């Protein structure tokens, strides 16, 4: 097909007006005087959200170029996203700060690559000082009040997350069901984790969170790339006159298998979902072994000789409950003879106990570690359906918010960490003149998400922003109250790891749109 | 149907707008400090790469003739790209200054003929000048230098690479495999590859590398062209229900059976691939009876008595695993007896000492080398299945560029040795003015491509330039840190091969085009 | 008021448009074999011609920049014209050659000073390639011979100037003005000729000859410059009551003395001239004072003490007929008692063999010939007005090319000239090779007038140029017979003064458009 | 030393200096590649490489330079090439004069076409 191509600054003009017309759309939602937007249906009733998340999923320009340049803010701001849980409204404004800033650099004349170098720069110094700000989230407390912070100020989702974790361990998994009484049940039952995810996005049963779950799911359990579907034809149908769901983890499955699981999907007569297996190789046959013994099935290895066609539903895994995301896969109470697990779980302590090299004994821990720990189930409990909807949405929310606090610790939230660590770098140098040019770039548009934040309070933006810089520590000013103070002491918490990552993914982006000289795209 | 037709200067400018067009997109990624290319794509997330491979094959363009000129340059950059692994932007790059000073002067009324003419001697003396200043790659020392140069100076990529070719030979076969283990494992095992390749462009199994890779296939083996189905229905309706793929390879496969083949292939039900069989006449059968023996199958041959409908799954060869590629096809491991090969290499030995001319001497010396030397497997090992996959694709790389050296050599990369030659070939003259002009347009087109990596590192051009014209041997500019002084020692190391390569299909290009007075296309 | 401005390649294409239109209106008259080109007046009839002059006075274009470029090859071409006394259409198109072929190399790439170097460099060798080519006319019968050419090859017209030069030397005055009766008679007449002209062109009296003819004049010697009107118009009122007309002579006629002159002279009370003192200093005195004994008047010095009121009809120069051009004028038949001119030759001559510095010395010389030479007048007579009118312009134009001739010499016409020239100056070089380019143009150059002069005879240009090519000395095409051979044996030749100035205005002006960048003019 | 080359040497004399501001810094750099361009633009008339030619007078000091009618180097002085030190700081000066109220320009007032 014929293509449109832009050379230097016509192209980055044109990504400038689609990164500048998201960033628009996103950033009125930020902080908590924020702004809401209004997204059509075509059922009829415009939604009506504060969420920058779904504000960035509805943006998509009619020209090639400017859609180009905002899907790349898009994909990084989702980026970002799924690997902190919050941010991305940060993430994208950010990303615009440093764009424009950039873009007006080069066009002032100077070498895109030293800008991108200095930008890179002072991000690794920002992010050394990120490290030095933050202050700890080990023990219970911090975690409950990190917990109640991110779920609104309610006392009782960070409490129920502190014992959670307690209970499991900061580095335990921890999955959230629909309970049946008012009282809120936490409870460890046998299962594991990993992080192989869904082969397409077609599998995804509920679309709000982007994941799939099954009730009561029988796990098949293959050593070989999934490529025909005439072998798993019988066991398919002896799952549908079983009328549970299936799913399947092997080491690969594409072809006409993933084809028609895909139709039936779509036609409902069997839900099955596709998720390939942990690792690669002999520690993936492992990790297979650990899953058929979790959920009490026979692993279907081509080396033992018996196929998929002479599977059966008895020798077929079985589990309560699986939960599949793009990024990770959890088997929640598989049924397994608990003997067997004990002893799987001895056999790999000595195991463990006889290996030599670090890395095997490594690998051998964290597998035992999550066999063994077990998942920690979190049931809450309301008096209204909705209103428990709505409970189980805001503990979700805190479960991520919280994982990420004792992963990294927390800082000083609402956009003035960034402030505070432009503040401490404002004395950073490189090696040349479009180097320091491109670190105060970066200053700045850390700089920005706080005077968007006071934006959108009404407040003026250029006073805040140097009265926050005027002091030290984690003083800033709060967006609700409209008076400063300590951000820590007062309520209001970010993670580290999120703004760490917003920063990393908005620099990253900004270097790549800013050594962008030419494009490719279809035709009108 | 109806044609557009274009004479003289006009198809000529139509012509350098597509060229100008092309090599302006793809030139920009030229140089450690090359600019990036953002290709949009049809999923939503556009593709950000530095690779002008990419942005050479995306590009095609609306009108009719500039398309055919920049699909013209397309296709000699990936003659030479397949041709020396590498130089698809040098290679570009060349052309375009060729093609722009020679359309200069032949608007100026130079004679287009004489032109192509000064343009050949030139391009045969820099290739004599090239192969002077080339320095061997014989030793294993240079070979492991040479491999960690190409994989961002990575030693274990250089070791791994030396230890194969002094197992296997500097000629030998070197194919990469995923590593089970973290620890990288070398083995070698029996097989052959020869230069037949896929009918049709269709059956790449893996589009990311552009090539067709089979899994336990069966070898199909045919002394006869293979245009009907009919015959060999039986045969691959058992290979299907058998399940592991067919790989058939015979004199020819065309018509209903290559349809039906594409057909299965698309369909997914039944994986197989074709391929012709190598050599002619006498030579493609002993290649296909020694292929029957590494392989443990039956020639399928009519005038013996065996056909189609009378080959069993006991008659198909058997391997573990087998690569085809447009240029060449490898089979790996096959499964047959090591006495039978030993029988065969004796008895082509002997075959050796009663033969009498040099022609078959030669063949039959080529034909047991191919037999008896074996396939040496590389298995890249790590501790993550992406950095695995990413190591692996950094090793066949580097395979390839340690493989055009041993062909040719090294000299000094970064576009230096082709500025090198040019300042040597200052005294050349032809036996017309017409042909000096000429010869001077090649020589600023040899120029031309280090100018463009120092413009993309945002320094003066023309200074570098001059300042490495100055030097001698393979003094010259280094673009990442950004000073002068002896580009081997820096590890700046291009094949002689690439450049070579690059140059020669650059002043085809450039010759065919300048000769160019006539087009015939379609109407819009 | 306002300006448009032109650069580089624009400014190029418009002058060469413009030089386009001038050449092809201009050159299909060149040759024997001339076409016509039919001119409008606003009158009513259509003129048609076939001389390059009159082509070149009516034609502009009405875009300002191709009108500009016109008109500045038309001056060229005008001052070749008026140095020479003829060559227009020779220069013109000399000039469209040169600069087609030098904006060529120019579009090409090479530099534009380096061409007009080139270009002034082979112009040069022509020059004195065709001094060594020039065939000497001193004798009497190449006098008749080159009259007769010169003259529609009508011989009586060389006899005349013949005996002319055989009176008066071959560097002394000759004209021709309206006579009596059917035979030419010849007569030598005590006069001179200095280089000095009307010093406005209102002062004509014959506007269609530009010549300020007076009959009977009574001419008035000045020394000191005149500026008002109340110390000369004593002399005016002198000349009105006597009835006789007045020319001046002065060293400088400024102020509103020439303005109220003019306008006598157009109201028609009395014919007045002016005319400048040859020379400045005390030699202008002198030769004023030798003027002065010539016509037998007193000359009006303020340095011996009278001034110009006294000045009186019985104390005054007379003269019997004078004619004034632009640039020098003719005193025919000074009035005065011969004894008079023999003590002023008798007074120079001690004056030369007392004469210390040289250049005073050839002065002396120069003076002593000047005024003991005489003037001759020729006196053509016929049977009606017309055809001795036409007689006396083939006369006009005869006597011109014989004064070019003795000047220079006679080389072959046609255009053979330059192509012999062109010819036996092929191995010429220069410092660069845009010098060398340069050559080439200037020789292909010099090489289209006669291929212009062949095409214009109805036969392809190429093979006529290549065999007169071909041959050596004055062999040449004679376009007139459609035969070759000795160009001077079949009479056609032109004076080596006219293609020697033809060729240098034309380098002249050609390279003053290749090295043009910039064009300001008007706004339209 | 004509032809340009005094202020290149000049230039390259003051490529040291320093402001109060790094916008006053980046006028400094301005006003240096100014003095840089005379030279570049006569070299570019000459048809030779404006920036190499630059780049060689600028490694030299004192009076040496680039002879554009000659096209060698050498000092300048001794070849003739003489400017007045008085013409070449008027124009320094007026040019510097001129952009300085062009670049702080920010409204204007003209009838209307």
């Amino acid at each position: 097909a014929a293509k449109d191509v832009k050379f230097g600054n016509d192209a980055r003009v044109k990504m400038l007006r689609g990164v500048n017309v998201l960033a628009d759309a996103v950033k009125v939602t930020l902080g908590p005087k924020g702004r809401n937007v209004v997204l059509d249906k075509s059922f009829g009733a415009p939604t009506i959200t504060k969420d920058g998340v779904s504000v960035a999923r509805e943006i998509e320009l009619e020209d090639k170029f400017e859609n180009m340049g905002a899907q790349m803010v898009k994909e990084v701001a989702s980026k970002a996203n799924d690997a902190a849980g919050d941010g991305t409204t940060t993430a994208t404004v950010l990303a615009q700060a440093i764009i424009t800033e950039g873009l007006k650099a080069v066009a002032a004349g100077m070498n895109p690559m030293d800008l991108k170098r200095g930008i890179d720069k002072a991000v690794t110094a920002a992010v050394e000082e990120l490290k030095a700000l933050s202050v700890p989230c080990s023990d219970s407390k911090a975690i409950a009040q990190v917990g109640t912070i991110s779920a609104n100020s309610d006392e009782t989702v960070g409490k129920l997350i502190a014992e959670a974790m307690d209970k499991v361990g900061k580095e335990g998994v921890i999955t959230v069901e629909d309970g049946t009484g008012l009282q809120d049940e936490l409870d460890v039952v046998e299962g594991m984790q990993f992080d192989r995810g869904y082969l397409s996005p077609y599998f995804i049963n509920k679309p709000e969170t982007g994941a799939v779950e099954l009730e009561s799911p029988f796990i098949l359990l293959a050593d070989k790339k999934i490529s025909n579907i005439r072998e798993m034809l019988p066991v398919l149908e002896a799952v549908a006159k079983a009328g549970k769901p299936l799913l399947i983890i092997a080491e690969d499955v594409e072809g006409e298998a993933l084809a028609t699981l895909v139709v039936n999907t779509m036609r409902g007569i069997v839900k099955v979902a596709a998720v390939k297996a942990p690792g690669f190789g002999d520690r993936r046959k492992a990790m297979l072994q650990d899953i058929a013994t979790l959920t009490g099935g026979t692993v279907i290895s081509e080396e033992i000789g018996m196929e998929l066609e002479k599977a059966t539903l008895e020798d077929l895994g079985q589990a309560k409950r699986v939960v599949i995301n793009k990024d990770t896969t959890t088997i929640i109470d598989g049924v397994g003879e608990e003997a067997a697990i004990q002893g799987r779980v001895a056999q790999i302590r000595q195991q463990i106990e006889e290996a030599t090299s670090d890395y095997d004994r490594e690998k051998l821990q964290e597998r035992v570690a999550k066999l063994a720990g077990g998942v920690a189930v979190i049931k809450v409990g309301a008096a209204t359906e909705v209103e428990m909807k709505e409970k189980k949405a805001r503990v979700e929310d805190a479960l991520h918010a919280t994982r990420a606090a004792v992963e990294e610790g927390v800082v000083a939230g609402g956009g003035v960490a960034l402030i505070r660590v432009a503040s401490k770098l404002a004395d950073l140098r490189g090696q040349n003149e479009d180097q320091n040019v491109g670190i105060k770039v970066a200053l700045r548009a850390m700089e920005a998400p706080l005077r968007q934040i006071v934006l959108n309070c009404g407040e003026e933006p250029s006073v805040v922003a140097n009265t926050v810089k005027g002091g030290d520590g984690n003083y800033g000013y709060n967006a609700a109250t409209e008076e400063y103070g300590n951000m820590i002491d007062m309520g209001i918490l970010d993670p580290t790891k999120v703004t760490r990552s917003a920063l990393q993914y908005a620099a990253s982006v900004a270097g790549l749109m800013i050594t962008t000289e030419c494009m490719v795209t279809d035709l009108p």
